């Protein structure tokens, strides 16, 4: 089996991306944000606190003669953000672009912090790193992708992110229309939970390419790209009066200036980000500063490779029994 689905930015700036995904039976279609950073599928639903709830669309499970409450189970999750949400288990079924799994566990927030009310485009998450780090208790649940590997015709997903435009989720299937040259692929680490890996270094602009070891994690969910203290002065000191601010917790720039590409290694191989890739816009509006979308990682404690890294290529989750990272440019 395989299944295919379109996905859209949620605003003119890339913060996000949305994907329909039908729970339950009839369908009930719901458009969530898939997270290759998290584990767990949760979702605004008919429990969630009234007041935590502002235009989003809600899953109710008494309307779905498919759905079963999964006794005694619970779930809790924060994210790097320091957002958080809670609540109980249903089991139903969840199809994605025509891909099918029956029983997989849909976690119905009772309660989600504020971020997340004020986001009325994100009905909730579809998490797609590795199942070890699912919140359920006392039984933790396999993600979408663990349950669907059995039936994909091949045990990989794929990630093709449009830069202000839409983009497709495949899954079970490498469209090789979609990309060009060849796939490089590099080796994954699970110790984590993670989709991690090994970047073997970077370039600014036009200059010459730095071969230093990156360790990071592919991350779907997370918006722009957090890389060291030590390469992120290094991109903005090619940025004439780009600074870092404490007011706005990072670096920003003149929103008059034009912003080089920035390059990172995957293997032998080169990916390129356009500098227009890195503009995320004014940080009031009207205001002359840009905010930029190479961030530090010191804070953080891991390097994070999101959408602004991710939307330049091609990605290969592939979940094989020795999972690795494929990477084309496009």
């Amino acid at each position: 089996s395989t299944g295919s689905a379109t996905t859209t930015p949620i605003d003119s700036l890339d913060d996000a991306y949305i994907t329909p995904v039908q729970i339950g039976t009839p369908a009930q279609t719901l458009n969530l944000d898939f997270d290759t950073g998290s584990s767990d599928l949760w979702v605004f639903s008919s429990e969630t606190t009234a007041s935590e709830v502002d235009g989003q669309t809600i899953y109710t499970p008494s309307k779905s003669t498919t759905a079963k409450l999964l006794s005694g189970a619970t779930w809790s999750i924060s994210y790097g953000d320091g957002s958080s949400s809670s609540g109980d288990v249903y089991t139903d079924t969840v199809s994605v672009g025509g891909l099918t799994v029956t029983g997989q566990a849909v976690e119905s927030a009772k309660k989600v912090s504020s971020s997340f009310t004020e986001d009325s485009t994100i009905d909730g998450l579809l998490g797609l790193a590795f199942s070890t780090l699912n919140t359920v208790s006392p039984t933790q649940q396999k993600t979408f992708f663990d349950n669907a590997k059995a039936s994909l015709d091949s045990p990989v997903f794929t990630a093709d992110l449009g830069y202000h435009a839409p983009g497709t989720y495949n899954f079970g299937f490498i469209d090789t229309t979609a990309y060009t040259g060849s796939i490089t692929y590099t080796a994954v680490s699970t110790k984590q939970g993670f989709w991690e890996w090994t970047s073997t270094g970077y370039a600014v602009g036009s200059g010459t390419f730095k071969s230093t070891s990156i360790d990071g994690i592919a991350d779907t969910g997370t918006t722009l790209l957090y890389l060291p203290a030590t390469v992120v002065s290094a991109y903005w000191a090619q940025v004439s009066g780009a600074k870092s601010s404490s007011s706005v917790g990072g670096y920003v720039f003149p929103c008059s200036a034009t912003l080089p590409s920035f390059t990172f290694g995957v293997g032998s191989a080169r990916i390129v980000i356009p500098g227009d890739y890195i503009d995320f816009g004014p940080i009031s509006t009207g205001s002359s500063s840009c905010f930029g979308g190479i961030q530090s990682s010191a804070g953080i404690g891991i390097n994070i490779f999101g959408d602004v890294a991710l939307k330049a290529a091609f990605v290969v989750f592939n979940g094989a029994t020795t999972p690795t990272l494929g990477f084309a440019s496009k």
